[PDB]
C-alpha cells in the first residue's frame, strides 16, 4: 500500500539504471505523498530532467534541486517550504532516502539518499522512505561522486514515476 518510486538515472545522458524507492506514507504521509507527486510530475513540476548535485561516497547522494540544480532551489507541492512531519524513523544505514533542509520545517523537494548510516541526522532530518530495488545503482551513483560532493559527470533523473 505504500507508494513504490522510481528513478532512472543517467550519467552524461548515459544510462546507468534504475533506483526504485518504498516512501513510508503509512508514517510520514505528507512527506512521502511530496515525494511521490514530485517523482510522477503530475502537478506540472518535479525531478525528472533534474540532477545530483551533490554526492559524497561514504556518506549520501542529493538530489532534488529542480529549479537551481545546486542545492539552492527545489519546492515542495505545498509551497516553497513545508514542517518537518515527524521523527519517527532513523537514518539507520544505506538505502534510507530522507528529507534535505536548512533549519527546522524548511523541507522543499531536495533530498538524500544515505549510502551509509547517519546516525547523527536523526531527528533533524525527516526520514520518508528506502531504497526498494537497485541500490547497486545508488552504489554506482557514488564512484562518480567526490569528497567535496562535486560529480565528475552529471548525474540526472532521466525519468522517474510511480511503479505503484
Amino acid at each position: 500500500v505504500n507508494p513504490t518510486v522510481f528513478f532512472d538515472i543517467a550519467v552524461d545522458g548515459e544510462p546507468l539504471g534504475r533506483v526504485s524507492f518504498e516512501l513510508f506514507a503509512d508514517k510520514v504521509p505528507k512527506t512521502a505523498e511530496n515525494f511521490r507527486a514530485l517523482s510522477t510530475g503530475e502537478k506540472g513540476f518535479g525531478y525528472k530532467g533534474s540532477c545530483f548535485h551533490r554526492i559524497i561516497p561514504g556518506f549520501m547522494c542529493q538530489g532534488g534541486d529542480f529549479t537551481r540544480h545546486n542545492g539552492t532551489g527545489g519546492k515542495s507541492i505545498y509551497g516553497e517550504k513545508f514542517e518537518d512531519e515527524n521523527f519517527i524513523l532513523k537514518h539507520t544505514g544505506p538505502g534510507i532516502l530522507s528529507m534535505a533542509n536548512a533549519g527546522p520545517n524548511t523541507n522543499g523537494s531536495q533530498f538524500f539518499i544515505c549510502t551509509a548510516k547517519t546516525e547523527w541526522l536523526d531527528g533533524k532530518h525527516v526520514v520518508f522512505g528506502k531504497v526498494k530495488e537497485g541500490m547497486n545503482i545508488v552504489e554506482a551513483m557514488e564512484r562518480f561522486g567526490s569528497r567535496n560532493g562535486k560529480t565528475s559527470k552529471k548525474i540526472t533523473i532521466a525519468d522517474c514515476g510511480q511503479l505503484e
